[PDB]
């Protein structure tokens, strides 16, 4: 056993104890306070708690690194990426294009870019599970009528032709076993649904993945995103240039303020302070472990009036942003090639950030979060969403398992017994989550710490000839 | 890397987050409450926090065990114990008694048993550091005129004769290099003081000790206590007998309520509820990890009237206590052979307990704490003292090092910069400790989590001839 590992574990153990002493002590005093005097000490209480908590969280990070834990996790996460990408490449490049089995996907989903991109990932996962090579029809793309290869490398190097001796619409893996080319519709109307869907992970990879990653469902998704967004040489250049011109350097926290048409339809308005309290909170955390030259925030928004307001309210923050891209995100100009390349860059610099604050209700932020997973080993915790937790549009039921019994204090809370299956709908970022105890058919609130993630696996193809 | 280790590490990391979310949420609500409504929600808050906190502490225990950590820690602590015990035996048993160098200790220190026993340990440790065999003059012992061998095996099997060609009082290890027999006074008057004192640990053992133990200073002390309290055969039997007769079985929490003459002179009165709130708290922690048939408490006190009061107020508790021993511990009868074996037995069963609640100001509880260290690997945390932190009467200055900067909010608090040496005076068990910033000569309070234990080492004999 490692000496540093033991010293850290004990320091974490003690930090929780001294925190518990501190909580009981100050709360006992708080019960005897009123009005103005109450609020001052309550605020001072929260101030001391923040540092105390971040001190514990810092040691928890150090524990995830000592005695080669960081080095090993980096190596193992590398092999998993290499392994999966190896299989996808093998699958995508058959020797004979005319005789390979193909699954056709059309990009023109009536929605934004992130929603459109996730439809392709959804297509890619099924083709992987069904041992079919992906053919992507991308003409008349609303962001770039030229097609997919306007910005990204083609999904295949040997088989982009869609021909085949038998073609039909999707009817199931078994029924379509003798159809060479299968046309896949969008997931919103898919019938029947196959097992090769989120949030399930490959049977053969689950054990290795959980050992490494804190949310293996996103990593499995991210591997298909990594492959898709292989840039054209000119796109790779534009990224490198924008990086230099914007002064993009670490440490930097990415922020995505989605507004315009999202407000009122799929999400709500969120003031700049709502995002920034978590940025400053995380910057305080980083300062506990490293020298912070400047507090950098890469702002990505479809509200161009925001950047000036952000600079004013936060003078000690260097905001890295391309305000002309924010204008390209406008509604009248959204579906053009220039706006497409703008959001691609915004997502890129968002994913490169050391931390990501946003609303996960927006498809835009979810992509940057997923791409972030391909850049670090187990980057699953490096975010804070203002509303929704992570999901994937069209996923199978996200389920948790109750580990501690809960008795409802109000009618808004549901009771839980250990073993009960809880269908989670989100986290309220206040200690409680909302869901339904499937056992009782009751929907309500419950303590977030009293449940546990139920990881699902699916018997995927392992593509051993890819080695 | 171990799979369970990572799952636990992630759970602990997340559990702290959800606690922080829970804290910020509920505290914001409390700022708008007064009087009865405030205290109701505040007390309900504390209840949720208690369970929430203990869940994290449970995971920390599970983390200290997975992937062979328990087996390895036990083996390494076994080797350390065996090694030290191996070395002590060699020192105490020279072939030629008349020619061996000896350190003579007189047991009749004007104080209680724990203080008297600790005086011998103080004597024993110096004899170890100076490569002298310990000679213990124990006749006219206030507890047993027969001497040390009334209850315990003699410290030596070959050399208990104090004869020697040269004898003199303590003047320092260097000056006494050619004095065969050196008479050691009590630590309260020792001049000059040698380095072989608490809380310093042997140089050659520090690396293995820190890897295993959370407070190696106590473990080093316990090794000399373990050797000393080897029981005479009649005592060894009675120990086994008392176990059966009392129904002593695990799980059990030991409690030591020292009163009578201690109040007003060296400590204060403490109600039974003061002890019992921590028992119930720790039993709830144990209940999270094991089946608890009955809540067992081994009560040890010199107040025999207490057991009735304790049984009354806590009907669902099984109180294991020998009320006649509490009576034998009475003031008029305290210094007799029967009372001696009573406190020896109380200390024994206290050390056997899974947890220890008491006042560390009493020498009695400190012994039970020290003996506990010889029964488990790193049993240093299985306690809660109502007043003093652990100390050893006559120790060199207990020092800590500030690791986080503190700015005084009041005048009662001291400022701290990282690296500052803080001479600690105690822990208030409320988030704050009391001490002196040696750098500034300022004494006051400071957050307990912002400091770190400064471990001290001292070149001690390796005693290779023993292996
Ligand atoms: C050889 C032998 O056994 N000598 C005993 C002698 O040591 C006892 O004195 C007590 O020693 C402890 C420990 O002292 C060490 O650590 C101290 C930390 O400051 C150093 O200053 C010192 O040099 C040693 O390294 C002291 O903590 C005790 O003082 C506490 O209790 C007395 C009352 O008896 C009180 O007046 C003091 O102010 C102090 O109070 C404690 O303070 C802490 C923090 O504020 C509280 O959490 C805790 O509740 C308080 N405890 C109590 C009991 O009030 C002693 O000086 C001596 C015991 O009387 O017996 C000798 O045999
Ligand atoms: N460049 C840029 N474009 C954005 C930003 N926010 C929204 N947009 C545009 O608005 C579209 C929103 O569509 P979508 O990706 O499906 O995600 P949604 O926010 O959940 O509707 C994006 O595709 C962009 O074209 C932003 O921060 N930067
Ligand atoms: N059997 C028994 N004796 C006790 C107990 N508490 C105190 N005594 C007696 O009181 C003495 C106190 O002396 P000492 O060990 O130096 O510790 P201190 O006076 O509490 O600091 C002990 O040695 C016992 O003889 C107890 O709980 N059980």
């Amino acid at each position: 056993l490692g000496k540093d590992h033991e010293i850290l574990r004990r320091r974490i153990e003690n930090g929780a104890k001294e925190l518990w002493f501190f909580l009981q002590s100050e709360l006992k005093k708080l019960k005897n306070l009123e009005g103005n005097e109450l609020q001052r000490h309550a605020d001072e209480f929260l101030l001391d708690l923040g540092h105390h908590e971040r001190s514990i969280m810092t040691d928890l990070y150090y524990l995830s690194q000592t005695d080669g834990a960081g080095d090993w996790r980096e190596k193992e996460a590398k092999d998993l990426t290499e392994l999966v990408q190896r299989r996808i490449t093998y699958l995508q490049n058959p020797k004979d294009c005319s005789k390979a089995k193909k699954l056709v996907c059309n990009i023109n989903k009536g929605c934004g870019y992130g929603c459109q991109l996730h439809h392709v990932v959804y297509c890619f996962m099924i083709a992987y599970g069904t041992q079919r090579t992906l053919i992507l029809e991308s003409q008349n793309w609303r962001y770039a009528t030229g097609g997919w290869e306007t910005v990204f490398r083609p999904v295949s190097e040997t088989c982009t032709d869609r021909s085949g001796i038998s073609t039909g619409h999707w009817s199931g893996e078994v029924k379509d076993k003798n159809v060479q080319v299968v046309e896949l519709p969008i997931v919103d109307s898919l019938h029947p649904r196959p097992p090769y869907l989120p949030l399930a992970v490959p049977e053969d990879l689950a054990d290795r993945l959980v050992r490494v990653h804190g949310d293996p469902a996103v990593w499995w998704v991210s591997q298909f995103v990594k492959y898709l967004i292989r840039p054209q040489p000119w796109l790779e250049k534009e990224i490198e240039e924008a990086t230099k011109k914007l002064g993009f350097k670490h440490p930097v926290i990415g922020v995505h303020v989605r507004r315009t048409d999202k407000v009122g339809t799929e999400a709500a308005f969120h003031p700049i302070e709502e995002y920034m309290v978590h940025v400053e909170e995380h910057f305080q955390l980083l300062a506990r472990r490293m020298q912070v030259d400047k507090k950098r925030v890469y702002l990505a928004t479809d509200d161009p009036s925001l950047l000036k307001e952000a600079k004013t309210k936060y003078p000690n923050y260097e905001f890295i942003s391309d305000n002309s891209i924010s204008w390209s995100a406008g509604l009248h100009n959204r579906y053009t090639e220039n706006s497409l390349r703008g959001v691609i860059l915004d997502i890129h610099f968002l994913s490169q950030a050391d931390f990501l604050v946003c609303t996960f209700s927006s498809q835009v932020c979810r992509v940057a979060y997923e791409i972030m997973q391909t850049l670090h080993p187990d980057a699953s915790a490096n975010f804070h969403s203002l509303d929704d937790i992570y999901y994937f549009g069209g996923q199978n039921a996200h389920n948790q398992i109750a580990i501690y019994a809960h008795q409802p204090r109000t009618a808004d809370e549901i009771p839980m017994e250990p073993g009960d299956i809880i269908g989670v709908a989100g986290n309220h970022w206040d200690g409680y989550s909302k869901g339904v105890n499937r056992k009782l058919g009751r929907t309500g609130l419950y303590p977030s710490y009293k449940v546990r993630e139920k990881i699902e696996t699916v018997k995927y193809p392992t593509y051993p000839e890819a080695e």
